[PDB]
DNA sequence: GTGTCACCGCGTCTATACG
DNA sequence: GTATAGACGCGGTGACAC
């Protein structure tokens, strides 16, 4: 439980006492600070292998599962994550997923128990 | 030098606290 | 019912591992 604040013309920043990275949101600092702290543990439910960040465990765990939640809408081809989905659409369809319109679908996560977004 | 993926702003979910 | 906290899922780019 420590960090320090830094104020530049209005904007407040939060600096990590250990490694001194900056953060616009205290939330993000707390989440990061664990890398040092290890106050919380996020063990994989499939191997004895532990993560310092919830989300780090999640992508690891979807990986065990093989679920392919990202679907290219141009051709139906599915993918395990954003990164591979985006490489596909860019290199095969010469389009940018972040650009302007929806080129993919992100299916709800069905293969394990995580939070489920009412918009997904 | 540069292509890949770790990192963090952002937002939306759940939980506690009302009165 | 709203308010505020705490947790963490998601995108997607630029820092840095190769
Ligand atoms: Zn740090
Ligand atoms: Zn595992
Ligand atoms: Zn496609």
């Amino acid at each position: 439980d420590d960090h320090y604040e830094l104020i530049v013309d209005g904007r407040v920043y939060y600096i990590c006492i250990v490694c001194k990275r900056s953060y616009v949101c205290l939330t993000s600092l707390r989440r990061h600070f664990n890398i040092h702290s290890w106050e919380k543990k996020y063990p994989c439910r499939y191997c004895e292998k532990v993560f310092p960040l919830a989300e780090y465990r999640t992508k690891h765990e979807i990986h065990h599962t093989g679920e392919r939640r990202y679907q290219c809408l141009a051709c139906g081809k599915s993918f395990i994550n954003y990164q591979f989905m985006s490489s596909h659409i860019k290199s095969v369809h010469s389009q940018d997923p972040s650009g302007d319109s929806k080129l993919y679908r992100l299916h709800p996560c069905r293969s394990l128990q995580i939070r489920q977004y009412a918009y997904l």
